[PDB]
């Protein structure tokens, strides 16, 4: 027994580690939280801290009551997770009345969860309701090209979504619900956590202008691939725009044709363009 | 008997897909790869085959591939995961006696099935077999980043595109004198794109799917990979060049022709005409 | 006793220099890194030390650093080889009682010496110790690709450059609110450049050397690395943005202020006027 | 005695070709590398050579090479595979007593041969031996992505190209003061290009092949590699800069001259006129 | 990438760790070696040491040429493997002519492979030939009861084997080839490595009087279970003998009946009893 | 919908098997466990069922269990591995409309099948159902160490054995007044032992297999586990006692009878007679 | 700075005491453990120390241990709780300049004190430092179950007991060739027992206290723990063997000699006569 080999800890190491390599998380940039089941961490009750530190939650979140999550630490470097999981990751369990959580394991050296926790938890609640409990991952990282594009594209859900679909055939099917865009906002605040969550209701992908992206999915790999796909399209777009813009592209009709062949319903406002 | 995951072809598949992921050509479940094998290759591993092989109707009869085994990437599988769990992302399939379908002999575990571009692959294999008299054995599809970008700026035309790519790196003309075919954008994973791609495979070993990716054929894994990598390298150069305002000079026609002669290769005419 | 190569500082030096290399910031013998340690750190490895530590006189006295040990990268050594042979590219040195020089206690084998820049480093370590009440312990120089590029494109003025870098990534303002100092181009390795850099270190933890690279200071290897990585990340974003025709929108002057407040950090005033 | 695979030179060849691969400079069979050894190096492994070393008549004799052994990359070999199988992609060859040919003492298995360029290499080694009093021992060719791109945008003229590259990174002037030679595009593999490259090697340690790649000479593997990496790093910076609208500022003429003086190196003068 | 999460390193941590808990490996007692394929360690060539230490092999073993193994270290405590794999485990590769091996990874702090390496490698060769390459694991541990029994039972392959089969119905089928017994022998010597190997030819389980047991199997879990089964029978026997011996037991006829039902051919000398 | 591995019964199975491994009652693939479920239990998880459920002929018709689902341990599976990979060591099976066989709805992945003691389990379930009017739902087999040892020293006789076990711990009489049945040694995994065990299940909820293990039935996982654990605890006491030379005193008949009356339970007569 | 609870010594103390508990060697407040550290070890945690370290006079002066720091288990503390709250059951103490006492620098909270046996410990640390030229740094006392049992059965004579323990596990002779000392039963906690134990420590690294427990010395926590664990393992084997009627065969007197030779270790002479 050594929780560090559990599926979820290994999963967190792989996600963060890959994100590092993709160059989406310099310094302490980015954060990741995964909703677990008591059953996942039950085998390790003796691997936890016997003196659980408690931390009041920024605001009541009863829907996540008695729920455990494994999270990245605040000020922690994705690049270091793999070398010292316990020091950069932590397993937390929200009390019986969503008022706060206890740090069951990790987040050693008086470390604490990521500063975007409010944003994460709020998005989780909304994604739970929207996906009937399916989605279990919330991921934030500074996808280089997605970031760049927010300085050139009109920050509008529909047009941005439309550009991203055109940037890679695959995109319309991976995220038919398009991607939401918020106006720039001071980070780590509850004000921004709610805005993000508000958007998670309609999209599984949210962009933070001049900052990064937020993604939700059922598993680590599905979420990672979600972002990687959007970011891949963005990387293509950046090149294309650098070469002077599109000569031709995927047509509206074609996108609709694509949506049909895969039994998926594309965001309407994006198809209008 | 050595487990089949230590076979040369399984390791080959892990290597190609993994290198492709590293190159950044296969995000999410993007890209797929299929390799035609012989009975002798998988014959030693009968003992690793599933005991109730799954059978899957084939899109259309392909008698030319009857009783032919292939190792293939799975549907919705991530190239990035092939190394960790081969059996879960790769599968060895065998086309029945009348090219009507195939059995999944090994892998593609947990209800997984072959790639959704299978029709396109098998179709292209048949042509590449007829076109290379059995020499070709690999069909590879991946989202080569620059090649993709270029399809939004260059005239989607075989000749033009082929020409630019030759200019983008001296060896391109020798690695792919047959030039590269370009199809109009097409809803993917269908037979429609399968047929079209195959039609093009008759004339070229390299085919581009606008706003999507590239398709490559070759005798071996490394050759096929190198084929794409060369086209994609040229594309990477071109992208930079176009971003800097375009070519000030380049390889001339006389030179491309001089290049073709020295390596005893016959360059696609329409491409040289430009 | 656990060999010194497993110490947290030798491992830290390998990780920093290696990551820097993987990032493309240290071609050939480009870049160097020095970390100030404490006796309690190397004391445990008296067994791995050189029986007869080579001593090298410091051109100019560094008494304020008397008795202080540092682990440093060597001269002409390739960051890419640090991991290959730590002792051969790294060395632990200890400044004597009156800062007249230092003894090479460990590593720096086969007659190797610290970076020819130990002076600029030591000079900066001083100003940084003063500026942070002993907090900063690392001085890092590397050829951050994009930061370098931007120096050919942006006004080499601490304020303007600083504001661009803050706009290029929300986090920047909070990680380096005192902005980044920019020196005019200068012949590398000269006392002139060591003095200029140190002058800037009194004010900024990040200094740029036009058409050359960046200089960073921090309390720990990861902090200093992350400092540079953040500035370089913002630079990478900016380079793309400028390549696409410039910013359509960005972080407002106001908003940066709102940001500085939210993280109770005070932003370099000039970068917020212009 | 220890297997030759763990030799300093075999390991060096793996690391150079592998790093080159990882840099994206050697797609397919692009690039090649040769290193001149001393008998003393290979001596310890006399028992690792083939009992009946295959001899191979050299195109034209080269008495200055007579008896000198080299470890070289193979023909049609993929740099990316050196890692997995050195013996199959590398070979140690020894030139006879009158430099009329050589014997493949080790490696180059499965009937593989040296790069179909040993002659361009060997010819250049000769000039470099005379130009450096026997110091340079390596000739490296690779498809440096950005250097290649720049040849489609800059005037393919030694002086101007050399000047752009010096401006692209402060240490360039110091690392290659003799500048870089630029040949007009030419059919690779011919002897004309072998000749032309060699004539350029007398003046420069760095030569560019428009729309193809670069050629480098140096004393050690890491040096030669760092030579190219530095030129290529400068090119990478330049490509970004040009993509953002050209230089606002840069290193001045006086400054380069100042830089040269300080490092006791004499900058190629034509590159300072213009 | 971090070899410590590979299947085999995790496997070595689990085997040693379980052995610890079973109480079969105090101090540095016990050792474990697993034969790998280049393909298993190929993904990690950059996780290895760039300055491979070499160690002449006690004697020529060409059959294991170019073969990599992950092994426990000499003087290492099974109980510590899980907490510091690299320091207690090492991946070694035997040269092209079975003369020695290079320490590719782990065995940090100038540590080296287990002192029973000769015994292991020799047994491996014999198990390779006897199982047509199947078996890949050689495990040595101080199984408490198996050890005790060697002070009370006649140290004879047949009688010992027969007692162990009677001690648990399951035994005859798990190890029909019975278990070999060597006379006591000075340990860590080549003299004892050959004797063990000589026995591995006929049995997959070998006992070292007043010392421990040696087991071979195709996988970590199959080998571990092999020993655990023998040791379980031994634990039953010890209790039974402590209560005065067997009143009744499994008959010869019954053992033969058992051998038939499972399509296995029981060691003849053991069935004679 | 919550994955089926988080269902109460799957977690229950992980808990029982894991606790059993810890208790040292299930080495190698020793032991097996089966739990009868209702349609409502697995009804919510239809979406986790395999899409081509495997069907397996049943040893003999068991109409009494028609359309009845069970979660079971796999054949040759190690209790110790259930926690790590439930689906690979556990399986949910459903007996078809005429008790002729079952479908593996979920789990028992990778060609795995139910335990080899299945016949015995189902047979015992049918009797325990008839004997407890549907109350019992669990059948558990494990190699309880002491119980096993005792079968080599005590007269293999229901009454005697039952008596000793009651004396071995006061609560035994109340936990299992029906006493424990003992079968003669029998080749395992057959129907022969399946039938015999079932015959005994009619009279007892606890059955011993000389030189092998124990079989237990109960309404729930915990109760069934506690049943065995109590018998095995008594056995553990007895073993110690016998090792110390036997009982000096013990619970008298009058006392056992007094015990039975207080807890309104009727003790197996033959056992009290002794 | 990384909190001191993560230091290698605090973690070591948790692991030792905890394993000891899991083994059943430390019921209630049974057992204690002390480890001699060096300044370089705790120096880094001056931040976690008590601002006003409690000082406690040592009954008798321990000048030879002046200025020496030790991490120790507390008085009345339960080994089972060490992990639960290190600071509450462990403490780091430092002996003053003239060994007149020590200051409790860290831990030992809520008015807790070192084990009432710090004296016996300190006394033994001295003799062991003398005996091993500063090598031994750990003194461990625990109630090893089987070792305790054997003291009621074997002759309490260093030689006889030592020989039994060597016979009980091949490794024993090499791990403790100087044998184990046996004292007559003695009231615990008395200076008499501290002096007797120390007397024995001069000769053996392992000492037994009839009807009580064992005392061990070693260079590291793992070495000392493994020392005891080995002796206790041999004891466990012996207990079983004696319970089955005694040895039928064993390691011959001769063979033990052959063993001592093979590991170039010299076995306690008396244990080999008898
Ligand atoms: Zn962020
Ligand atoms: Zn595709
Ligand atoms: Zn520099
Ligand atoms: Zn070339
Ligand atoms: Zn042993
Ligand atoms: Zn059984
Ligand atoms: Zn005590």
């Amino acid at each position: 027994q050594n929780i560090t080999y559990s599926w979820f800890v290994q999963g967190m190491i792989k996600a963060t580690t890959d994100a590092w390599l993709k160059g989406w998380d310099e310094r302490n940039g980015g954060n990741l939280t995964l909703r677990l089941d008591d059953a996942d961490i039950a085998p390790y009750h003796d691997n936890f801290h016997q003196q659980p530190r408690y931390i009041p939650l920024s605001q009541p979140m009863p829907l996540l009551a008695n729920t455990p999550f494994i999270v990245t630490g605040s000020g922690k470097f994705f690049r270091n997770v793999q070398w010292d999981p316990a020091a950069n990751l932590g397993i937390v369990k929200v009390d019986s009345d969503g008022a706060g959580y206890h740090i069951l394991w990790g987040l050693t050296n008086e470390a604490v969860p990521t500063s975007e926790l409010p944003a994460h938890f709020l998005s989780h609640c909304e994604r739970i309701k929207a996906t009937n409990g399916k989605d279990r991952v919330i991921m934030h990282c500074h996808a280089t090209n997605l970031i760049a594009l927010t300085y050139v594209l009109e920050n509008d859900t529909a047009v941005f979504t439309r550009q991203l679909w055109e940037g890679s055939t695959e995109c319309l099917v991976v995220f038919p619900d398009g991607v939401g865009i918020l106006p720039w906002m001071v980070p780590g605040t509850d004000a921004i956590g709610q805005a993000t969550a508000q958007e998670m209701q309609k999209h599984s992908l949210v962009l933070w202008p001049f900052h990064g992206v937020f993604g939700s999915g059922p598993t680590l790999d599905e979420t990672f691939g979600l972002i990687d796909t959007a970011e891949k399209s963005a990387q293509v777009l950046v090149k294309v725009y650098s070469m002077g813009g599109m000569k031709q592209t995927i047509s509206r009709e074609e996108l609709i044709a694509l949506g049909k062949r895969f039994g998926v319903t594309p965001l309407a406002s994006a198809l209008a363009l």
